[PDB]
């Protein structure tokens, strides 16, 4: 939907509640894990996102019978007839690579297009392939496809990630679940989407120790069954809507969430001067009509400050008091929103992966262009506080990760319209 | 032209000649300089490129009477009626900012949209603005527009670039040419497009000392007149077509060029094992049917190895003999071709701005996507040597900098077709 734009009038102090959807970043590996199920499997709390639809399409293309209605995906792998992920879908989304592990582990074969570039500057998939080789996979990468094979089951092995990789951890965890023997996975990602995947695998019959730690110990089983599972709440969507309160001086309650998924972010909101109240499954941020204090942060793997909140908190800092330091350590090209925020009057100075934001009293509306998922939400935040009417082009990126975004913001009083 | 593609069959040893067009990177500042001319001005050897057409459109939008036919741009500023460069064109290309200096210097007013992001990761335009302020400009950046004003003429001053900036040097050189007094420009870019601009300004009546050095000394004049000027040959187009010989083991003669514009590149071709012959205005590279030796390089300001040749030489190195240590120092996100070359079988390892290419004997055709101007030519080079039929999507980027690229390559024996 390359032509869609948002038209936003800034200046409304946002107030109300938002129901948080299932995590985009958990839905994708959980969908891939359905390939492992030997009886029908149902996922609920699934957000209606572009990436979800792409992976549902990919899985259907394997021959799996699959339905996606409302927030619910049902899949029956009895009809699966191939292990092929085509270029046309994989170029749409790197996360399509998450089918590699389960296809290989269950069927002994997988052919998946080699991912190309990621707009925000990603590492190649080398670590995913190395991990699978540690379990006995033979991997050829040629004519633009990864060809992975194994005779019989993968074999339990010793996997160690040289750098933290969320997707590599997911891929190998799925593969190890059906391997013959015990697999150790060291330097595993601790992101809670890993834990959510592990819990669903356990519900399906897997044997996994070390949840929420950097060392996962998997005892492979012969087969996994279907189950019903609800996707964990989206911690990034949660932080994003709380940031909408922070930037506008308002008060937003996010329901159907879990503050334990985003403690580092909540701490930063408190440092801004916000009053953060919470319960077991809800959070409220009240900025009390105050200008937030600018807060420094360094993106790092969970449980530290998440890269997927960086652009959004940078936007809040743009109108914050004082100045703040930002360091992106996870991605190589995740400051694409900076020149766009600068068009709206922000004072941001960058050198490589380090940025310094000097907060300004007011932003001014100007036409801007979204470059990636979280950048699009960063520009929405800026537009919500800016003086005047901002047009944001290429807003399609937002649909990869924020369902019903216009509706959710309108419910808080936002003057926002999608033209498409 | 977002959906144009190239379909290339690799494996032909390329042989023949290519007439080199005027430099894209000189045509843009020379076009902007036409704003200074108090009588009709004519540029010849102008390449028919998207960026040229954009700047011609922008200049026409100022009210300047302008015609672009064949390789010739004719302009008469007698009808100029505004000093405004709109968002819609500036978001098309950063180089639209080159009208800022001459508009301000001649008319005392310029309103130019603030450039947003550059795909390959560029610095902001802060240095351009600081330089203009050194000549007495008042600059307000608001509602996404740079508003520059001065009462009467700019005043000669001391300009110092803290980092080399080709566009900043161009903008300030044009502005200084009409200032009242003497301007010193230190740490000036030495790119030969600066020299070409300076020579045209001198032909128009300007007073400029220090050509081809890092210290330009400008004595402002009251007015500049029109002239007829021929754009310097394109050194990057030259290197690009010589690289097509190198990668295919062929023999290509580039005519209408100047080897003194690209000595660092020619030395690297010799290091590959190619026979480079040359005259005053032509070059021939004969690779003698041999596999090139992989060659290391570090991009640096002219006269060192140019960033605008990096992607192309990386493609040649992908099939070369040995390791090539490639270091990019000019742009922050100019390895976007790496994942695409990897899809074709290249062995390239990246860490930040450092890359290591391990040459492979053969590439295999696979669908790939161009991400920027020079990346698109890099993928064309890879497709020309790869085994099979490569489809390159988003080839429109190539039209920003390579005139008649299909025809020029077809003249060398290439099996290349544009579908559009
Ligand atoms: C990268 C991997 O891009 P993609 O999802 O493939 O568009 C990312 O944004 O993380
Ligand atoms: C940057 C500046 O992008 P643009 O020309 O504005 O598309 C570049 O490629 O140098
Ligand atoms: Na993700
Ligand atoms: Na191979
Ligand atoms: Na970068
Ligand atoms: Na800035
Ligand atoms: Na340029
Ligand atoms: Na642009
Ligand atoms: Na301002
Ligand atoms: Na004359
Ligand atoms: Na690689």
């Amino acid at each position: 939907n390359a032509m869609d734009k948002f038209l936003i009038t800034g200046g409304v102090k946002l107030e109300g509640e938002v129901r948080i959807s299932g995590a985009k970043n958990a839905a994708l590996p959980l969908l891939a894990a359905m390939i492992l199920a030997d009886s029908p499997i149902t996922l609920t709390n699934v957000p209606n996102l572009k990436d979800v639809n792409t992976l549902v399409k990919l899985i259907g293309g394997l021959g799996v019978t699959i339905s996606y209605e409302n927030d619910t995906v049902k899949a029956d792998t009895s009809t699966l007839d191939n292990q092929f992920a085509p270029y046309e879908l994989v170029k749409t989304m790197r996360a399509s690579i998450l089918v590699l592990g389960p296809l290989l582990a269950r069927y002994g074969n997988a052919k998946v297009s080699l991912p190309g570039g990621c707009a925000i500057g990603s590492r190649p998939v080398d670590q995913h392939l190395k991990a699978l080789e540690a379990l006995g996979a033979h991997i050829e990468v040629e004519n633009g496809y990864v060809h992975a094979t194994v005779d019989g089951r993968l074999k339990g092995g010793e996997v160690v990630f040289d750098m933290v990789t969320v997707g590599g951890t997911e891929n190998i965890l799925m593969a190890a679940a059906l391997a013959d023997g015990v697999t150790t996975i060291r330097n595993a990602a601790r992101e809670p989407e890993i834990t959510d995947l592990a819990q669903m695998l356990i519900k399906m019959g897997a044997k996994i120790e070390g949840l929420d730690t950097d060392t996962l110990v998997v005892t492979g089983v012969e087969s996994l069954h279907g189950c019903e599972y609800a996707v964990v709440a989206d911690r990034i969507e949660t932080g994003s809507y709380l940031a909408a309160a922070a930037i506008t001086g308002g008060r937003v309650k996010t329901t159907h969430t879990d503050p334990s998924l985003l403690e580092a972010v909540l701490d930063k909101f408190e440092e801004m001067g916000a009053e953060v109240t919470r319960g077991d499954d809800w959070i409220e941020l009240d900025m009390l009509g105050k200008r937030p204090k600018a807060v420094s942060f360094r993106t790092l793997p969970h449980p530290e400050f998440p890269t997927d909140m960086q652009a959004q908190i940078m936007a809040v800092n743009a109108i914050g008091r004082g100045f703040a330091t930002i360091s992106e350590t996870i991605f190589e090209n995740r400051f694409m929103h900076v020149p766009e925020l600068s068009r709206m009057g922000a004072n941001i100075q960058v050198e490589g992966h380090d940025a310094v934001v000097t907060g300004v009293e007011k932003l001014q509306a100007a036409p801007v262009m979204a470059t990636d998922l979280r950048a699009s939400f960063s520009l929405v935040l800026a537009a919500l506080v800016a003086e005047g009417d901002t047009l944001i082009d290429r807003i399609y990126h937002i649909d990869r990760g924020y369902e019903h975004v216009e509706e959710k913001l309108q419910g808080l009083g936002a003057k926002i319209k999608r033209v498409s």
